[PDB]
């Protein structure tokens, strides 16, 4: 089994962006408006054959969401967004869980919507980069998750069969797309993410309330 | 030329859903979290070759958002969401603006993410149905906007070339996908919508703070 980990929110804590939304909007909760708008427009650009780097879509969506609230935004707010977005810390439950999955024989790789950047990366800064055999990104496909090309070109890079792979994400949109390409999908329940249940939409193969509980299950599934 | 109007939020008032979010979330602003989640999972199913009717995605997403906030939801909140979603009233600025455009020679059609329904339709109940030669829906394409199939198959049902058409929406993601198929796009700025300005993504051809102002500019563009 190769475990393929979404990075933003899944491994790294998105709520470390809170202070920025607190400041600009007077409300940290506006993070939960901005993030889905960001994912929405990433998927919009994809569906219409357009592409800009994830971080750029991110800053433009921050501008729009600020305009939507009639909140002032200056190019410094934007710079901080960029600092914070590329410096999210690992949830404390990650290193311990990844160690166990590594001790149990699983191969470990990352897959992110983020465009690579000159060192150090968010995973480097968070202290968890070293756990992973490869760090994949959509920048190479020039399409965002959940586009199928993203999952097939990941299986191809890794020289693996669909059934050997598992997509780990706290995003139900991130897994549905991988399962649709024959992968398994494991959902980790980060705050403000819960599985979407819609008829005819495959549930995640595994579900944990945290990275430790999800690892319990990927490891149990071995035996 | 043919003016093609998005229906939900563009012609009909999405904020008429506020009382439901007030009651359930203790905050009407949770509308601006749920809506982008809904558009997101609509684009997600599309990208991964899945399809369920819009109103079902809407209900599923409302469940999920309530679970995210740990707010209680029974199937009655759900029925009210179906009532409210299919009974949104027209903004007061619509009938007058549609009259001018009809008077000025434009053909007028609707295109919605929503599935064809029991009589009466939302546009029927809003009193504005009769302005339009055709009410088109993505249910027949089986793919959500901004998928290019939706805009090419609308061009065909109508028997028009891309440059004869203009997509009117308060959603910048809705106009982007139409301009990509060579249509024109006109943006009406309903509350909590402002255009996304991102490098290499074509801006709307027309912009209006309201439907009356957007009408001026379609009408001016004739002479």
């Amino acid at each position: 089994g190769i475990l393929v980990f979404d990075v933003n929110e899944t491994l790294l804590d998105l709520t470390s962006l809170s202070p920025l939304f607190e400041r600009v909007f007077g409300d940290a909760k506006v993070l939960r408006e901005w993030f889905p708008e960001l994912i929405l427009y990433s998927q919009t650009l994809t569906l219409t054959g357009l592409y800009r780097p994830f971080g750029e879509i991110a800053a433009a969506v921050f501008e729009m969401v600020a305009a939507n609230h009639q909140a002032k935004v200056t190019p410094d707010d934007i710079a901080e967004l960029k600092t914070r977005l590329t410096s999210m810390p690992a949830y404390p439950d990650v290193a311990p869980a990844l160690t166990r999955l590594q001790d149990a024989g699983f191969r470990l790789v990352t897959l992110t919507n983020s465009a690579p950047s000159p060192a150090p990366s968010p995973l480097e800064k968070a202290g968890i980069a070293s756990f992973f055999e490869a760090h994949l990104t959509v920048h190479s496909s020039q399409r965002f998750k959940p586009h199928p090309s993203v999952y097939d070109s990941t299986a191809e890079t890794l020289g693996a069969k669909p059934e050997e792979l598992c997509m780990i994400a706290c995003h139900i949109w991130a897994t549905i797309g991988a399962q649709a390409r024959g992968w398994r999908g494991g959902f980790v329940a980060r705050p403000h993410n819960t599985p979407l249940t819609l008829a005819e939409v495959p549930q995640p193969d595994f579900i944990g309330r945290d990275m430790g509980e999800l690892a319990d299950q990927l490891i149990a599934s071995l035996t």
